[PDB]
């Protein structure tokens, strides 16, 4: 394994400054016109990496079969296009194929019997579909040269699998020369016990107002226990009212603009997360394929920060003397 | 403890249809299969698998009267009680489904949230056994996916012991009969017996060892089969070839699992899977693809068994 470090092989670990580009992943968006002007309008946040985030599906929280790369879904030229023309802009690129549950069913609910039963499908089952899904994007990794590959998002209740999840990582490995990382979920950075299985810890920061300085001592324990690199692999807030409360809330008071709220989570978050030299920056949550227009920018409820005031403090965040020595 | 000869009754829980006055009429005709007990099913309802609240005794689910009542007919009709209140959930997942995060996070609903509503809904029936002197509570079913709650499980209990006397008894899945580490706390061990044709010799043995590590009475909670084509194979499979009838193949299943299952001392009997309120009509019988035994060739199975001498001495 490793520790602070990635093995060179693999590659200090960079200081990522970083927007996801492409969620939810549809192949019409992204092979629109409007797909690379939305990705170079994202440049100008002073990123130096992307997370292109797109879905795989499965019908139910507890069927084993995960369908990708078929309509909607993002098709492999697709996936390449985007990753080439994030490098073509001087970017690094995190791949982040994430499974999705058709019935709307949150991801973190995916999960078997834990001991297996003939009657329900299993752990084996799913793993086996998961796998496949995975390789298929380590692969597209590997040919495209992404800098790093997350395996997993938010799966809480599969991360109790330890075993399927270090063989996961072990085929992973066999095809896909990079930096690996999975993202757990808000509040679960102590809960993964095979942590030392990936080079990077990330989580989604998607911490409430007045919680930053504490989620900093919180996380910092828990990184220096583990003696490896961490980040966010995902952060963000919606320009809403009350948001700042929920960052999490896709649904919270929908159409009820409150840019200034957006702005506060973000000054906040760069506060207490900054240049700490165990820390190594942040993915933030999201930019789409098809951006809206500038002049619609102040009515607009995504976490989406183009044409808004946290734009401003993100770029004066990711360009400043100490987090671009970083 | 009793030997069990039982039927369900009432299952999905509808107070229009136990209402009526069909429902008299269907609960009396249940006790031609020689049955000694009867297990009063209905259901409770939360809206996800993941949410924390359950809805009880409102409409269309059936009231405090509805219970009495059914409760009352079969103990008029000389049957003992096991009072069985199920949830289930509004969009459709099976309860066994029923989970949470094993950490409390601020973002979700926590197990001691679903616990309190459980406990409420659970607690009521409790005391509604009590009061209208139920033999017996069955105080969950196929709750697969919250049976490593021990410790919540064990004060769940606690309260119930507060406040019912009778017989308490847990049901768990089928295959799970060795994964509850908590039989202890209840009174008697039940499983749902929905175990496919040509397997039962080897469940037998299975469960034996089971039952006699832990030294407590057993029986099947549940057990039955759909009339319908390769039902056998797959007992527990409620959507498995609907309208394809077959008579033989529900017969076959409960003949051979009465062959295995019979009068072993540390086996306590069966609560057969299920008899509706609204029973359709003898004519109908034949072109009807449930788990109802009304007019097919298993009741006549299931009345010979019962009656039976080796039975009757149990």
């Amino acid at each position: 394994s490793s520790g602070l470090v990635p093995r060179g092989s693999h590659m200090s670990m960079d200081y990522i400054k970083g927007m996801t580009w492409g969620w939810i992943g549809n192949s019409e968006d992204w092979r629109s016109n409007e797909a690379e002007r939305s990705m170079e309008e994202m440049t100008n946040l002073a990123i130096n990496w992307t997370a292109i985030a797109f879905q795989g599906l499965q019908e139910t929280a507890h069927s084993p079969d995960i369908t990708f790369a078929e309509p909607p879904m993002v098709t492999d030229e697709n996936v390449r296009w985007a990753i080439a023309k994030a490098k073509s802009l001087g970017l690094s690129v995190i791949l982040k194929p994430i499974v999705n549950v058709r019935d709307g069913t949150w991801r973190a609910h995916i999960n078997f019997f834990d001991k297996d039963v003939p009657c329900e499908p299993t752990w084996s089952q799913w793993f086996k579909s998961y796998e496949s899904f995975m390789l298929h994007y380590a692969k597209l990794a590997e040919d495209t040269g992404c800098e790093m590959l997350c395996i997993g998002c938010a799966m809480v209740q599969t991360e109790r699998r330890e075993k399927e999840w270090r063989d996961l990582i072990q085929k992973v490995r066999q095809v896909y020369s990079g930096i690996i990382t999975y993202n757990c979920d808000k509040y679960q950075e102590d809960e993964v016990t095979w942590w030392d299985a990936v080079d990077v810890m990330s989580s989604s920061g998607y911490y409430p107002i007045g919680s930053w300085e504490h989620h900093e001592s919180r996380i910092k324990k828990i990184v220096e226990s583990w003696q490896k690199p961490f980040f966010f692999m995902e952060a963000g807030c919606p320009s809403r009212l009350e948001s700042g409360s929920v960052p999490y809330d896709w649904n919270k008071n929908r159409g009820q603009i409150d840019m200034d709220e957006q702005r506060v989570f973000y000054e906040e978050m760069f506060k207490f997360f900054h240049g700490q030299k165990w820390f190594y920056g942040f993915m933030l949550w999201d930019w789409p394929a098809k951006l809206y227009r500038l002049e619609d920018a102040s009515e607009n409820d995504d976490y989406c920060v183009y044409g808004k005031p946290a734009a401003e403090v993100i770029k004066s965040f990711f360009t400043s003397n100490k987090i671009a020595k970083r």
